[PDB]
């Protein structure tokens, strides 16, 4: 199936759930918003095993998360390089809202 990180605890603060993530090279991962939007999901082109700027083009999205309960299901491509990615939030940056996809090799 696909992995999903319900960012935002509920009575504590904002933090992906879980914080890290383990997927395969091409698996799918759905991200959503809780009750403290807007949330921004993207993959920095510096915290990756292949510092580049292509697989992200079809991975990171834009526009604020105006959907309460869902953000954007990024279907990682078959090029997903093993190692560990690193996405974060633009607004909730001071809330440990920084997760990372771990695609074993
Ligand atoms: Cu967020």
């Amino acid at each position: 199936e696909t992995y999903t990180v319900k960012l935002g605890s509920d009575k504590g603060l904002l933090v992906f759930e879980p914080a890290k993530l383990t997927i395969k090279p091409g698996d799918t991962v759905e991200f959503l918003n809780n009750k403290v939007p807007p949330h921004n999901v993207v993959f920095d082109a510096a915290l990756n095993p292949a510092k580049s700027a292509d697989l992200a083009k079809s991975l990171s999205h834009k526009q604020l998360l105006m959907s309460p309960g869902q953000s954007t299901s990024t279907t990682f491509p078959a090029d997903a390089p093993a190692g560990e990615y690193t996405f974060y939030c633009e607004p909730h940056r001071g809330a440990g809202m920084v997760g990372k996809i771990t695609v074993a090799g």
